[PDB]
């Protein structure tokens, strides 16, 4: 429905592409270039059609500085809002290595008129982190419009390929296409829009929703919209403990939301009424503190020892969840099953990714993972390629599933 890069005239065009180059960096070295690799097909398409690329992206969460202060800063020769930890310079080098062509780095995204003017078809320029400027994500349209005006002057056509930031207005996601008068979806964005439209339409049944994460409160709108569309609901992460506590199980020192015990009981009641089969953990991996240990305690059932906090779903739960996924034709997953950040509490999350990938590879299951650590698990274990779709935006994918429209999608042209 939305116009894609394949429908754009690109020959001789200077193409502004909002990419997702938010890669993890440590001591100045990229520790995972997966996102850069995923951006290649969109860039290759522009180059193949005879255009040039002016790439825009953010890295980390820099403080940012107001545009007004930029003038002073530039006179001193400095870069406005610069922060070594969040510079895109190493990303430019890695991109060049992957594309096997030069990539000119423009150290200030709002002061690149000259380098941009000298660009020829086939060139690739990566502007410095757009979040070095406060107006990039400002709540004021005028703030975003001012920054976007400068960026829009750097090109002819706009391509959006950073779904993870599409759920919020920003100079780069919504300002530019507005000012420019055109905008289309890159290959990653195109796939995101398609798959979520599929899941909210009439996906193949049975459909199971696997929901995890740290809080039930963060997933209530998801449940509000999805309960009437699914057959199974598998709950994991700390979200599960509020439910288990509400039902009457001992949860020890596990993370929970006392303010949501009533909600949990009402939800379980609603699910039964709608005949949705809800499955909560039947065992847990726990420890006496929020730290990694080689041989964490594994419970025999739903009950958690006093003095222990559950940090991942246990072996029996994994078995049950995997078996349930095996009965479905569609599976949507949002939120990790445990503390994925720590190796001994990552098994549950890896297991769901394994079941989903196998389901698709061997039976055609429509598997969609909504970003975050759940997507990371799939990526690290090589299951991402076997999945129907692994989203790059946790927050954005959840909002679509809540039934909300995304500013970054709406702003694009229709085909
Ligand atoms: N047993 C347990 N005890 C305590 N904590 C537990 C737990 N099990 C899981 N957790 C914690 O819950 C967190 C993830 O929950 P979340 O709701 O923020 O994630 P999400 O739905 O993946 C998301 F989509 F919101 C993630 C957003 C991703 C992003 F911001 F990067 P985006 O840019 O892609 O939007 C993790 O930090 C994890 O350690």
């Amino acid at each position: 429905e939305k116009k894609s890069i394949n429908e754009c005239d690109l020959k001789g065009k200077k193409v502004l592409i909002r990419v997702d180059f938010n890669v993890p960096v440590k001591n100045g070295k990229i520790t995972n270039d997966y996102r850069i690799r995923s951006a290649l097909p969109t860039l290759k398409k522009v180059l193949t059609e005879g255009g040039s690329c002016v790439l825009m992206s953010h890295l980390g969460r820099p403080k940012g500085i107001p545009m007004a202060q930029a003038g002073k800063i530039r006179s001193t020769g400095g870069v406005p809002g610069f922060q070594q930890k969040a510079t895109l310079k190493p990303v430019a080098k890695r991109l060049s290595e992957l594309l096997l062509r030069p990539v000119t780095f423009a150290p200030d995204c709002l002061n690149a008129a000259d380098v941009v003017s000298k660009m020829s078809p086939g060139d690739v320029v990566l502007l410095e982190n757009v979040r070095f400027y406060k107006e990039e994500g400002s709540k004021k349209a005028k703030d975003r419009e001012a920054m976007a005006k400068i960026l829009a002057s750097y090109g002819d056509v706009y391509i959006s390929d950073a779904f993870g930031t599409a759920h919020r207005d920003s100079a780069t996601m919504t300002g530019i296409p507005k000012i420019l008068g055109n905008g289309a979806a890159g290959y990653l964005m195109e796939k995101e829009i398609s798959y979520f439209a599929k899941v909210l339409g009439n996906p193949p049944r049975p459909l199971v929703a696997i929901v995890g994460g740290a809080k039930v409160s963060d997933k209530i709108q998801l449940l509000d919209n999805m309960l009437q569309r699914i057959d199974y609901l598998l709950i994991g992460g700390a979200m599960a403990y509020t439910f288990l506590k509400a039902q009457g199980y001992s949860i020890g020192k596990s993370k929970c939301e006392e303010s949501k015990l009533e909600f949990a009981r009402s939800l379980l009641k609603k699910a039964e009424d709608r005949k949705v089969q809800v499955i909560l953990p039947i065992d847990h991996v726990c420890h006496t503190e929020f730290k990694a240990v080689d041989s964490p305690l594994i419970t025999e059932d739903q009950n958690i020892p006093e003095g222990h906090m559950a940090l991942d779903i246990g072996p029996k739960t994994i078995e049950k969840y995997v078996q349930t996924i095996g009965k479905c034709k569609s599976a949507i997953w949002n939120g990790p099953m445990g503390v994925f950040e720590m190796v001994p509490y990552s098994k549950g999350t890896f297991a769901i990714a394994k079941a989903m990938g196998r389901g698709t590879h061997e039976h055609g299951l429509m598997s969609i993972i909504g970003g975050g650590d759940s997507a990371s698990a799939a990526e690290l274990s090589g299951e991402a390629k076997r999945m129907s779709h692994v989203s790059t935006g946790g927050g954005a994918s959840l909002e679509l599933l809540e039934g909300k429209t995304l500013p970054g999608v709406t702003v694009l042209d229709d085909k």
